[PDB]
């Protein structure tokens, strides 16, 4: 045959169009369109039976373990979390590069991405994998170190094509301030980068920690007490406006905050490049779930949660995150920045620690430490939820079926070509174009059908997730839609339930400078950097 | 050959994705998309030179001349107007129908469509038209107005395909009271119609030209004066909340303020289904060239009171409704078509000569003194020439110059937006393989060297292709044209030249659009009776 | 205070007086140092009848951070002290005059130029979450950019204890004064100006305030 697949019967779903056409495969790309192709034609042919087809899911916030160990332990590799991302129709995910510090000179930051690259190429990789690059520890004064920075940016795409830079505003070790904020968008401005922000107010977390702890309020619910919405408004708008200041086009990860999303949706009003990405969780979960007690999950059908176990005191770290997962009334918000152009991208922010294994380095009982003065305060839980297997079903469920979405064409543009624009993958990412697409794509399960598949799961479980971790925060909540087919690079990794090792060809992703990250050319004074 | 026609060596171009690849077409349908076709396979090929290939244009707010004359005799004819829509790579017009108040019971709206559908029909046609239907009349009290209404717009939707209706808040015997508007609205929500509004504040308008008028200033640039943006944001504002109260997305017409893009904006971050439609002249034009960066430098013009500053009536030229602002506006507007609050762009189409002056359809109908007119701005017929140049305009000043994000933006409130809210996609305003009507433009290429005698440097009148004297951006540079202008497979327009002989056109009957079902959110307990 | 009583004890003076206490050095952490800071509020009171704090966001060995300005607010709210902030974002201020510098342009023109309306609404905003989050009645001082202006309405329709001051020269003057070239002073109307004087390059830095006066 001329075409190692066809896929016939199907509806494609873009970020534009849905339609019934059928799609042909050779080569590992999308090579062909047509309303009707001849079954002889290809090796392998899938029918569709009415369903969508999607390009498989981008998800551009996800945490590995690496070797600096920036977030401690991590439970998941790049092997566990694509195959994990795979089962759930995710073809290609971002991880993170931590700066290494020890590194000096203009290969400072290239070397740094070049310990994740090697350290991953001797690993099975289900699918393709970027990395961002994270800044905490950034030269004083600013001019001084111009020169620099500027150039270990360019040695960083140069040598791995890393285009996207992730700054924090809050964590100790990784809080830098605005002046180092505006060091770092001086180099990326300069270098056409995508500029990422976690904005919460670290001084206000700090202090609020603190307060809480003198009054004996440890416990897992007052993670969220410590850093109330208004906290992540505010490093919001201090961002915008730094990045206002500079001209520097600027994406906010992991948004959770109505007055976040307020101040950047007017930002975004005035035309200044502001992006942003939210999460699941963040639409799907209130912070009823960490401890014991219609636009989301009915929690009481979650399993091992507080609700269930309320005698095990420390089950809501199972979903302690950051930034946490808010009160009650705060889901809607976030549907709607989905739906009105507020939230440019989704991803999971996928971070595993395990909870049903108490001794080891990656386990989130880590917060118990005797010797280490730790005693399971909220403060030593490690953060953050298993979420790269379940962030596609979920907003194909409770987004679009359910009617939390508009269409399915919102959910593939924030679920896969935006996440691809933004983080300069596209075209070979994202789409469905022939010739140009590499063959990342979803085939989900028809929906109005009364035919029964056994392979269809009716339940979220943690063995439907493939990963390392031992529980997923939606452990016993029904699906309505699954993966059904998940093809990477023209080849089937995933179909009804089954993971397909021998078809696991995963390879690092050199990136380009994003369309969507060229300066605005527009200043607040008369002053411009010196190379304008 | 098994395709008619193959276009290679372009980019294509839709509301999402810019690539590389090649477009096969075949019985008035795009067939197939793939890297590269064989040429044989084709009896036509067409080398697009590194081009970008869009959809046809999709302009759903154009005026053509029509049996009842509700503004006057038009110049155009549907003839004329998709003429000069292929000649500037727009390939479907949807224009208006006008209630005819003569004809009553349950199909007195579909015979009002009939009437248009009727008269078209003997006419060439270039491109496809649709039709949105145009309510002045409404039954009262609300309870008996909105249940005929009902059976009237199904009957209308059932013979005609049309599903949409466009109502005014201003102009006499057009305007309409909220409580009409409520009473369609109850109806048009029901049938899953697209709700259209022209929302300017009659009564203001009405009070402030009598209030000129006596101070005897009636020249055509105080038709601005006449009617600020406060006054459409004021209707914009009143018109979405009827819409809330009664729970029915609307959409608001040639959008010109800011005050009202305001309010748009506000209701769609609330997640409340209000769309919008701009158009050019709002964008590229400020109201100084009433009288004597961002778009078009108006010195550029030619023929406007600026070089012609002894003819005190040229102004009526680029005089509209709503009115073209003053400087400082049109930045507002980019950015709004930028920002998602114009989730469409029209021409608002409307064309009255000004070189003749003896006609009924042209501009100097002002001047009528045994009838009491004698030129002031009152009298001046409200439009402007602008199906033609809609699409280009957009592609320089919009995506060369920089005032909009990219070509996808383009695509996507020039073609397959105004397609989506009308329920005309997806057979039209994309590139579908098995699916589209093969209605495509392909541009000259971008960064090339090599000459086009074709290709036009200015925009001239001949250029339009129209039925009338004039166009308001005459002389003006343009960086781009349509080059080949595709309808259902037949090239129509290539190269400067229409081709007559693959003119044909139909009326279009359209669908519900799925961007109109309702948010079912409200303002209270109470919901109407069928719900 | 009483370095300050005791030296003015000693002047004519014409009217009465009354003393703001500035604030630039809070112990850390929080907690441990919170019944000092409670107790010598208290004294300053009670001795002196010092019932305000006035608490910088710019200014070199001034500027302190938001974790110490929480520490500060929650002292002054058990205390019923007026609590009195200048709000600039230091950090952006800092680094534009520096960039500034690096291109030459030190003139006095340029001191507004390194610090647009934009960062003094920032700081104001930021300023507001705090005393917002810590429940502490807060004044401006100084108030002169529209954006710091609009968060502090913002604030007062919602009935937080949000006060503010402005003064003459931010209302009368702006920013053409400081350099050669209808609601206020016209500028050409005043002597001994850049614009009567533009020889005179330094004469500018009669007119250097912080934050800058506005431009037009
Ligand atoms: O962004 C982050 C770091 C990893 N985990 C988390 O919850 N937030
Ligand atoms: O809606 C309208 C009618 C035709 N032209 C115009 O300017 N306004
Ligand atoms: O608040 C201050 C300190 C001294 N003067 C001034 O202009 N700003
Ligand atoms: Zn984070
Ligand atoms: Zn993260
Ligand atoms: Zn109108
Ligand atoms: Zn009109
Ligand atoms: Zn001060």
């Amino acid at each position: 045959p001329i075409y190692d697949l066809i896929i016939k019967n199907g509806i494609i779903c873009t970020a534009s169009d849905i339609y019934a056409a059928e799609i042909a495969v050779n080569n590992g790309k999308v090579q062909l369109i047509a309303a009707s192709i001849d079954p002889s034609l290809g090796s392998e042919v899938i029918d569709a039976e009415g369903a969508f087809i999607t390009p498989g899911g981008i998800d551009a916030h996800v945490h590995v373990d690496e070797p600096l160990k920036l977030l401690g332990d991590v439970v998941d590799t790049m092997e566990h979390a694509t195959r994990s991302a795979v089962a759930g129709g995710t073809t290609t995910v971002v991880a993170f590069s931590t700066q290494d510090v020890s590194k000096k000179g203009p290969s400072a930051l290239a070397e740094s991405v070049k310990l994740d690259v090697d350290e991953y190429s001797e690993q099975t990789l289900y699918c393709d994998y970027g990395l961002h690059l994270i800044l905490f520890q950034i030269e004083k004064p600013s001019v001084e170190a111009r020169e620099l920075l500027d150039v270990q940016l360019q040695a960083a795409y140069n040598d791995y094509g890393v285009s996207s830079v992730k700054m924090f505003m809050t964590y100790p070790g990784l809080q830098i301030s605005d002046y180092d904020i505006m060091s770092a968008m001086y180099a990326t401005r300069k270098n056409g980068f995508t500029t990422m922000l976690h904005a919460e107010n670290g001084d206000m977390v700090k202090w609020m920690i603190e307060a809480l702890e003198e009054q004996g309020l440890t416990d897992a619910y007052y993670h969220g007490v410590s850093r109330p919405s208004i906290v992540e408004g505010e490093a919001t708008n201090r961002a915008i406006t730094l990045a206002t200041t500079m001209d520097t086009p600027i994406l906010f990860v992991h948004v959770s905050s109505p007055q976040a999303a307020e101040v950047i949706k007017q930002a975004q009003t005035k035309g200044l490049k502001v992006y942003a990405e939210t999460c699941p969780q963040y639409a799907l979960l209130s912070d009823a779930i960490t401890r014991c007690h219609g636009v989301g999950i009915d929690l009481s059908s979650i399993s091992e949660s507080p609700f269930t176990n309320p005698d095990d005191r420390f089950i809501g770290s199972k979903y302690i995150c950051s930034p946490p997962i808010r009160p009650e009334g705060t889901q809607k918000s976030i549907w709607k920045g989905m739906n009105n152009g507020t939230f440019t991208i989704v991803g999971s922010d996928h971070c595993s620690y395990n909870y049903y294994e108490k001794t080891s380095t990656a386990s989130k009982h880590r917060a118990f430490d005797p010797e280490n003065n730790k005693n399971g305060e909220f403060r030593y839980i490690p953060n953050g939820l298993p979420g790269v297997c379940t962030r596609m079903p979920l907003l194909y469920d409770y987004g679009y079926l359910r009617g939390n979405l508009t269409s399915m064409m919102k959910l593939v543009e924030i679920q896969c070509t935006n996440p691809a624009k933004v983080y300069g993958m596209y075209p070979q990412k994202g789409s469905i174009l022939p010739g140009v697409s590499d063959a990342d794509l979803v085939i989900w399960y028809p929906d109005d059908s009364k035919k029964e598949y056994n392979s269809k799961p009716k339940l979220i479980t943690n063995k439907l997730m493939e990963h390392n971790c031992d529980y997923t925060p939606f452990e016993g909540i029904e699906i309505k839609n699954w993966p059904r087919y998940t093809i990477v690079k023209g080849k089937i990794v995933y179909k009804e339930g089954e993971i397909l090792k021998e078809n696991a060809d995963g390879k690092y992703l050199k990136r380009g400078k994003s369309f969507m990250c060229t300066p605005k050319n527009e200043w607040v004074t008369e002053w411009r950097p010196k190379y304008e």
